[PDB]
């Protein structure tokens, strides 16, 4: 478990200027894809960052890391926390309106399997929202380097491009993307961000919604 | 040999609009860092793209790939082509005024030995000029992915950041940088480039000169 020792300070970076900007843009992008619904299931809910911020009345978080889970259920108590793996969700078919996978496929053991589970558990016409750190962004460059440099959890991550998702789930009903500036950007961040777009940067976060 | 079948189409990309822009930008940065001198040695001279374009009256190209070499000795006949590895230069010490390593370190066997050899064959007061595809740039993200997907020669490449070079050679005497736009930039390219710089992007090409 690469997250075994990262749980406690996992959100520390969001407090910094750049991190605050990144997390703000990502949430905004995510909100743009979130559909109406009653029940939500986040696979790899980690510290429950999204669980506590999403509005759905019925929220369920699946997290295999004991460390992450310890923090998550503390921070997002209103949700039901289940200790399981994406590859085998302990729920009957067609039980959720929305299933969220935010930068989790980068760490699962079997991507196709996790996606199958997500769709089974998803009810008719259910919305599957997937978010990944676009492999082609300068952020991926940083994380790939940090990974080989032995930094956790990056050393055990796999990187995906929107192309890979579309390859697996087909054409998304809707898309979203955020953070075009680079890791070493200087503020005012909005300038850096618009600049990164114009420079042709792939975004740091790609979001797709499939039914 | 990763370049075993890339020699012929190697320079092809330089024909496209972005390619044209990129390579021209690299040439400008490289020439701006090249010092005064009579003799030049390029380790991993490949297809002689740089040998065919540098002022030095006496220049030698070291290239282990026979495939690349076949093209190089042809496109840059005014230079002496030697078939050897950077790990073992067939030259006595203090014999060159300038030694050039342009995107070669990412393919050699032993980086430290290559650099030791480069320094050995350098005359007193000589200058070593290294150019690498900065590992933190969006281009690095693209090649690491291509390498992952098999694509040669990227599957065999290692990537360096200017910090890696500083750790190996110490603080350079001078530096150069080029191409802040991303692989997917859109024309007008000069704007895209200025954008990438403001975005916080790391240059696709980092150049350093040591003595
Ligand atoms: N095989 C698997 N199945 C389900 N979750 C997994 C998994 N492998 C890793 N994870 C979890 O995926 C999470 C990735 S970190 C992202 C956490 C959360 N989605 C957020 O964006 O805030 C980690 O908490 C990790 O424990
Ligand atoms: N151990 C080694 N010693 C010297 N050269 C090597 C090497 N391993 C690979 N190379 C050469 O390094 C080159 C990298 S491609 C760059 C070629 C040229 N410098 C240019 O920028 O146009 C390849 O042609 C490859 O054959």
């Amino acid at each position: 478990d690469p997250f075994a020792s990262l749980a406690e300070a996992y959100e520390a970076w969001y407090g910094t200027p750049l991190g605050a900007y990144v997390i703000a843009e990502e949430e905004r992008a995510l909100k743009g894809l979130l559909p109406p619904g009653e029940s939500l299931l986040e696979v790899g809910a980690g510290t429950g960052y999204w669980l506590r911020r999403l509005p759905y009345p019925q929220k369920v978080g699946v997290e295999p890391s004991e460390a992450m889970l310890a923090v998550g259920r503390r921070r997002a108590p209103e949700a039901t926390w289940v200790r399981a793996w994406g590859e085998a969700l302990p729920f009957p078919g067609e039980s959720f309106d929305v299933v969220l996978l935010f930068t989790t496929l980068e760490f699962v053991e079997d991507v196709e399997r996790v996606l199958l589970e997500a769709r089974r558990v998803l009810r008719p016409g259910g919305a599957l929202v997937v978010g990944v750190l676009e492999a082609l962004s300068p952020w991926a460059a940083l994380y790939r380097r940090l990974g080989e440099k032995g930094v956790l959890p990056w050393a055990q991550a796999r990187f995906l491009a929107r192309e890979d998702l579309k390859a697996l789930l087909g054409p998304p009903e809707a898309e979203g993307e955020a953070v075009f500036l680079a890791p070493e950007a200087h503020p005012p961040y909005e300038e850096a961000d618009l600049a990164g777009r114009r420079a042709g940067n792939r975004p740091a976060l790609y979001l797709g919604r499939w039914r």
